[PDB]
């Protein structure tokens, strides 16, 4: 047990909840784990792995991120603020993706995982850039339900944050395609709380939150700190009653212990 870790089960101690955190540094390549191996609700940071996938499948289709989609009034879902102005009309792939990832619309995700062929071709994706642990097994809102014990929708964090560097700073994706992954979560809305809130100001974040029942709270987050390579930071908090209040708090204080230890 390192210092950062005892920091990090005292945090989760006083929380009341379940935490998990991954760190990557990629100045050395090395990785920091809080519950690493657990499993966890991904909620809505799974949106980061079906736009990706959408992504990988444009490298080959030139236009496929202007590909129109239609969307009729039952497609709208629970929380759907870009895609309820386009009922009855249509949004491209390229404005799904970003009303995904940056408004968190679960209509727009319902349709990029309908693009890949369901839960599973988010799954397939993940496995075919080395993720043996993510699992997508429904559509938005129903991958929130976030029950203890469920391995639905979930993954661990030492797997996502593999991942997401993967992502956003290897080569999983093409050139142009990571750039416009990191754009699109660098102009993240709903992430100002949560990994953001506990480092510095000069620090800059790309981000995705998500939320759910057990008052799941997450991020994952690629961030570049100043005069330092980046980080690539996945923080998961779940707590033990199905109606438990959000703790945006707990993973902002989860990446100040994070900072303070680098
Ligand atoms: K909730």
């Amino acid at each position: 047990t390192s210092a950062v870790q005892q920091k990090l089960a005292a945090l989760e101690k006083s929380s009341g909840g379940r935490l998990g955190v991954a760190l990557i540094d990629t100045a050395d390549n090395t990785q920091v784990l809080y519950r690493g191996d657990e499993r966890f609700p991904m909620c809505s940071t799974s949106k980061v792995m079906a736009a990706a996938a959408v992504l990988k499948q444009s490298e080959t289709q030139k236009q496929l991120l202007n590909q129109p989609v239609e969307i009729k009034p039952a497609d709208l879902v629970n929380y759907n603020p870009i895609a309820e102005k386009h009922v009855n009309g249509t949004m491209t792939l390229a404005e799904l993706s970003a009303a995904a990832l940056q408004y968190s619309d679960n209509t727009a995700m319902n349709k990029l995982i309908a693009q890949l062929g369901g839960p599973g071709g988010v799954t397939a994706f993940a496995r075919a850039i080395g993720d043996e642990t993510f699992r997508l097994d429904r559509t938005a809102p129903t991958l929130n339900t976030a029950i203890p014990g469920d391995p639905r929708d979930t993954t661990t964090p030492r797997a996502m944050a593999q991942t997401l560097r993967q992502l956003t700073l290897g080569h999983a994706l093409g050139e142009t395609q990571r750039a416009q992954l990191v754009t699109w979560l660098k102009g993240n809305t709903t992430g100002a709380a949560s990994i953001r809130a506990g480092l510095p100001t000069s620090w800059t974040v790309g981000d995705k939150t998500g939320s759910g029942d057990y008052g799941t709270t997450n991020d994952i987050a690629v961030i570049w700190p100043q005069g330092r390579a980046p980080l690539v930071l996945v923080t998961y908090f779940t707590q033990p009653q199905q109606n438990a209040e959000s703790r945006r708090d707990v993973l902002a204080s989860a990446a100040r212990i994070i900072a303070e230890g680098l």
